[PDB]
């Protein structure tokens, strides 16, 4: 058994899925993270296929050590991306030649289901509580909310209030009958983030994700002893060193690690076994499309310490068992069809790839601001 | 090009202008910090100025290494002082050499515009309240006050519930429309520290400057470790290992580097870049004339991490180009003229020198107190 | 406002990658990211990243630098970095040309009149190696860099260690104290064999031990350390200042080798640099093999103070895309400033667009059991 | 009360500041601050610090110590800290005279007899060297104080580590272990360099190693001590009593060297000297060449249990200005405590005046690369 083509395929939203194809015709599908470069990523992608291209898409190992070390510096953002991607496909090879899925190939299930939580969105708090309503009356009670009221950066104490009277009327709807989290993209002030948190404290969400972008692993600590609030973090986190200091320094009570950043299935099954040696919980971090998705299930699946799963509800448009990845009670089941578990429309990502379309965000100073999602 | 000649003007406030001319007739201004010891701070440009005589002014960065490590032991805060001020006028010259402000050497515009706070007195609460109600009218929202409510040290209840007192009073004309800092000098008692800050915290100030002197940068950390409340320092350092220390002991959020003091542009933009490196505001402090506000200026537009620039408004009288410092919004445009973009009226500088003109204050045990301003 | 109108990237055929910025004012500047191994991803970087700068004004470098570094994207990482760093000596290299001096007089002006370099020495025998370093030394040359291993392959055996040690030996022998050495191990010395190569090499007095082992932690170069009076060399690897505070904050190593090609370009270098000088160590900056980034490399050296040494590759090779070669000429192993404006290289365009449509395209190294090497510079 | 009436300085021929405080009952101090290299500037600082002082009660020397160091300015540096270790020598000075007692009596009493000296010796060969060891040895001194390297400049070879441990080598080799000396380096060793150096002195056996380099970081001397079983000398280019802490908080320092022209004087150095006795480390107070500072420095000697030897540089040429002789005078390597009130100096004020009449005024060494090199005693 030999690969024998890799393909990628930019879709519509800000999805890139790629294809690798072998000699007895079992095709594997992984996604990357391209959120901004994804012509970059793209080639990443390719030049790796070089040591893809007639080698046995079964030793998963070599092959990832192969990309992750063996031409090239260590990878960051782009290559580990790309290296994510393939990984997830090879996995996903893997469990269709030998019929089960994936979470089977990694000592079978450690439980039976997993507990989702979902992004909700709304320009006014009236919004933002009417989203988390139906999703409620749907089976939801954990929830993930911006904390940025607006666009931009908090900066004064008129804009920490403004957010903090956004999430006070939006626990006061429904009090501790649900949870949410509070995502800030790392958009608060150094000088602000302390009195945010504080003044957050009564309303008690779940978890503040990402209060500050942190230059030293020192901050988050220094961030958690004053608060009780858990700090959530790992998105812009790639090697295992990343999150090994992170982890050390303590003060991060939830760690996020994203499945199609953090170098895939083989590297995020350790970062989770990591997590397990410090008190901390596990949160893998996907709001990407229905690969990626299935592909953090497996990590999901086999961890024990996984508590929590982010998803974003789309990525129903190109997967055909779309009731495999049905929700009740805001749990979620095993993937159940061999390999990652997504019958992908290959037909409907051909055509759609035909079609190929961030911006800056600047201070009002002029400065250029840190990258921020929409 | 070579330097011909240094010239030191004191000048009617608490200020001293030195003038560096060269032989191609390029002359360039520097403001060291004299206060309180003007004549021995002059006595060391003039010693500085023979290494200087007959070189190239281009040399900067070998002007500045031979100043601060070749002839003597390493500067405090004296020579460092008299080394900001050649460096200023050294900065200057080569601007003018070649036509473009100093921030455009110095890798050009990292912003468009850079905001402003003010300091704002007064004997009773109300008259710092009207202060501010003018500034604000006329466009500023961020004011620096002194915490201390009257002259002398925080020793008892009585004098931190006073000095909240007049906090409160000061908050409560206001709201959280403005932002303010407090300046308490090092003037708190080390058993008061802990018990005035907490105090503090409802009235929300956006940073505590210098609660207490530090003997070690781990009180600071301490202290810091206690309070929701940024800690604001750095005017009493002049070398890059007092900074570093204090940035690696943690607790201080907002740092604030003297132009005039730490060696000047070539060091300051040095401990800009350092401070990026741990997560810390940077607000450089000037308070001095015209030549070190645009000297910081330069650092400004040129660090991405600096945020809030302290200005004292007078600095306008011996400056030719006064619009260039206009204020809309509190924010303040770049330096528009080459060198450091202040257009000196030589003139009334010379003329304003030839009249030349701070005590001891001490506690009610008769002991000498440590060092503040007026 | 003057603006950037293009950018253009240039494979060329020692494995190298030009970059040229035009601005609508006439003003090109050049540029050099290090590619070796990627090459089509970094020139994909650099083309992505040139939606930041078509129609910005070239002069604001330190807000283009912070919009390429941290605004559309994450922070970083060996791709972006060296494409960040060619789109840097390229914007500075308009600066200067602008303004009409070289780019350290932007910089601060001149910290020293010359610069010591080095050049790395190359052999399968100790005979060969003493011989190009006679020849090399007639030209008024002391210092120099080895390779630490005979040929390819990881030091995991006491016959290893023996035999890389009799090859420095035998060197050393044919000169004693008159030269200077580092050896450079490409971190291809298992963990378990470090120490004991490194204590057998202190007789024979290396300058430095550059990249012993890859480290993890940065705790491993503070533990080596401990155990030798040699100095450890590294920076080759370390792309962001902030991997280059916690290696410094570990103590370790002594000297500091960033390459302008990979860390950021001018901009961030002479941050590393002026960081370098807080703490107890020489800075040595790892420059890449082609000349307009060695001209980047000049610049940096030429304002910090704690610079020392500056490596260099000189045949013959280095000067064909080169015009003005006698401005690279060194005597006593010195190079002296960069005369002409901007980065001082006048570059052979259409040279460059000649040798650019006649440039091809990874080699993988495995152990004897058959698990892959980690990268090595050899390849 | 007594008040201070007047301040005066006197710039004197090899290089020294003499300073005279007087006092409305007749009763006349003298200190001396470090100028070298500054005189103008601490010269100013002397008469700015004089505000704080006319019409003071000179017996107040706390206070009046604690509102020169805090009170008007900014803390500290090398400036001001040698300007009133000069005011701080002479008005403990007048307050010895006018209970009629020395110094040492004041602070406690005696805490031995006699104190064991050490002197620099000088030459630019090792044969000129040994000669001027076996000169002093004859007048039964065995503790000696060298230069590391033979001439001014940098070890940054192995060629010059080389050459400096031949010179030792040849130096010990004419004594044995008959005397003991330390070796001053004066911080002209590159980092790379230092811990080969040191060890290639181990056989040699200096009883220490003074300033190897200039530590930025406090961790410098702790790394460098580590490796080696020589003592490690530092103390001179510090301060305050919070730069000695730091550097005792680290450890790696075995032998402390305060300066009493320069950290602040007695009242600093008998807090600095209690200090250092918490710790596990030997005072010995780098000590300026005048005779007023020398007395000064006795008293703190005399005074501080952890004193255990003590640097002076005697010829012929410091009994000058000193009228009583023979109270410095020296047997086997020892000298007895100061005898007359005060610090125990009877100044010949007449030919201190005649001479500054007739004395006037930087030494900027440079790298062969063109870059300073840090400042250095050799100047
Ligand atoms: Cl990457
Ligand atoms: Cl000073
Ligand atoms: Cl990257
Ligand atoms: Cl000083
Ligand atoms: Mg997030
Ligand atoms: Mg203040
Ligand atoms: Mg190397
Ligand atoms: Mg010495």
């Amino acid at each position: 058994v030999k690969i024998t083509r890799l393909t990628t395929y930019r879709l519509p939203p800000r999805w890139m899925f790629l294809k690798v194809e072998t000699d007895e015709g079992v095709t594997g599908w992984g996604e990357p993270v391209i959120e901004g470069r994804a012509r970059t990523v793209e080639a990443a992608v390719h030049e790796l296929s070089d040591y893809l291209i007639g080698q046995d898409p079964s030793r998963i190992n070599d092959l990832w050590q192969t990309m992750y070390r063996a031409g090239f510096y260590r990878g960051g953002p782009i290559l580990m991306s790309a290296i994510a991607g393939i990984d997830q496909a090879l996995w996903d090879i893997k469990g269709k030649v030998l019929g089960v899925p994936v979470y089977e190939l990694l000592g079978g299930l450690v439980r039976d289901k997993m507990r989702t939580y979902s992004w909700v969105g709304g320009d006014r708090p009236a919004d933002v509580i009417a989203g988390m309503k139906a999703l409620q009356a749907g089976g939801f009670d954990h929830f993930k909310l911006n904390g940025c009221e607006e666009m931009g950066i908090i900066d004064t104490s008129r804009a920490v209030d403004a957010a903090v009277a956004r999430v006070a009327e939006i626990r006061s709807a429904f009090g501790n009958t649900v949870e949410f989290g509070l995502d800030f993209h790392g958009r608060v002030s150094a000088p602000m983030a302390k009195v945010l948190i504080k003044e957050l404290e009564p309303y008690r969400p779940l978890f503040i994700e990402e209060p500050v972008l942190a230059e030293q692993a020192e901050t988050y600590a220094r961030l958690a002893a004053h608060t009780h609030l858990p700090i959530a973090a790992g998105e812009r986190m790639f090697s295992r060193f990343d999150f090994k200091r992170v982890l050390e320094a303590g003060g991060v009570s939830i760690l996020q690690p994203d499945l199609s950043h953090a170098g895939g299935i083989t590297e995020c099954v350790k970062i989770a076994a990591m997590a397990e040696a410090y008190d901390v919980a596990l949160a893998p971090h996907c709001p990407l499309g229905p690969i990626a998705l299935a592909a953090c299930l497996h990590v999901d699946f086999v961890s024990w310490n996984a508590t929590l799963q982010e998803q974003s509800m789309e990525l129903l448009d190109y997967v055909r068992n779309k009731a495999d990845f049905a929700l009740e009670g805001g749990y979620i089941r095993p993937p159940r069809l061999p390999g990652l578990g997504v019958d992908i429309d290959e037909a409907l990502v051909i055509e759609r790839s035909k079609e190929a379309p961030n911006p800056v965000w600047r201070h009002a100073d002029g400065s250029v601001a840190e990258w921020a999602e929409n």
